[PDB]
């Protein structure tokens, strides 16, 4: 890792705009770590389709992430490019359907289902690299540590931390992605409708699965990670909203972390944590900051480039159950 900035840009504690990358300019907040001497770990929150970035920050049922940093760890949480820059936009032209072959507006997480969506197959986007770029630019102020540089977030969020683990894996240590999308495809790349992605994970459920939210194909090999992917339980589903105001249902977490899972867990030098929960699809609501708390704490507990066989997963809070290796709760094993 190489601390450096877009020329002439001051960072700050709190929110930092106008942060020039690939044409677009950005926004970002950080929060720096409290009682801690030296390097700290980092925290990259990012949040959802129709929760604002305060939101996710501060906001209890959101998360209320900023406070990671009473925890020691220097938070630093990433504005949608929907929301103009703005950390207060909720949904307001972010809770949609994606352009210029993104499939979703709030992060650029996923190639889209036409034909668009091909120059994404194996460029990482404007999201992931923002994200490199800022956390590279915030560490010529602040001292952090570059083995313990994690991503996180819910939904669309936890579907753009798939896609930065799956494309930036020699940078990022690890990270949380929680109720994110995978967009599973054939094995051939082709896209599949909602039911057709859903029916495919349910008749393969051990399998690596292709997805519209990584490379095309997968890469063989990824660097050295630790992955906690987490699952809502039999209510972590979405309901799109028609133009019209109408809902259905557009998403099921089951085969996105479970398909993730599958992916982490193959990886020999990634250490995955396949944890549920009941509470949906909405930011960890039971013992929220414990979950927090104990989540990135274990995270940090293996640095990038820890040998997977030294890690040791220690009890999640009440309201979790929490393994090493693929999600196995979620679909019926084959003996």
């Amino acid at each position: 890792v190489k601390w450096e900035c877009p020329a002439g840009y001051e960072v700050k504690e709190g929110l930092n705009v106008d942060f020039p990358h690939k044409g677009m300019k950005r926004a970002f907040i950080v929060y720096p770590a409290k009682n801690v001497s030296g390097p700290a770990p980092v925290w990259v929150p990012m949040t959802g389709s129709v929760e604002s970035t305060n939101d996710n920050l501060t906001v209890a049922r959101s998360g209320a992430n900023s406070i990671l940093a009473d925890h020691g760890y220097t938070v630093i949480a990433p504005v949608r490019a929907c929301a103009n820059q703005d950390p207060n936009i909720r949904g307001e032209r972010c809770n949609g359907p994606g352009s210029n072959g993104w499939n979703w507006n709030p992060w650029f997480e996923g190639r889209a289902a036409d034909p668009s969506g091909e120059h994404w197959k194996n460029d990482e986007g404007p999201d992931s690299s923002f994200f490199v770029a800022m956390v590279q630019c915030v560490g010529t102020k602040y001292k952090l540590d570059a083995r313990r540089l994690f991503l996180g977030g819910i939904a669309s969020g936890g579907t753009m931390t798939n896609r930065a683990l799956l494309f930036r894996s020699n940078f990022w240590a690890g990270g949380l992605p929680i109720s994110g999308e995978w967009y599973v495809t054939s094995d051939d790349g082709t896209p599949l409708s909602f039911d057709d992605a859903r029916a495919a994970v349910a008749a393969a459920p051990t399998k690596i699965h292709q997805g519209r939210v990584g490379p095309y194909p997968l890469p063989a090999k990824v660097g050295p990670l630790i992955v906690m992917t987490v699952w809502g339980g039999e209510k972590d589903l979405w309901n799109c909203t028609r133009p019209d105001g109408s809902r259905f249902l557009c998403a099921d977490y089951r085969p996105s972390t479970q398909a993730g899972s599958n992916f982490f867990s193959a990886q020999p030098d990634v250490v995955h944590v396949a944890c549920s929960s009941t509470h949906g699809h909405m930011w960890p609501q039971l013992n929220t900051q414990e979950f927090n708390r104990w989540a990135l704490d274990t995270l940090a507990s293996h640095p990038k480039g820890s040998d997977p066989r030294s890690f040791k997963l220690t009890q999640p809070p009440e309201g979790y159950t929490c393994h090493v290796g693929p999600f196995t709760g979620l679909y019926a094993s084959a003996w």
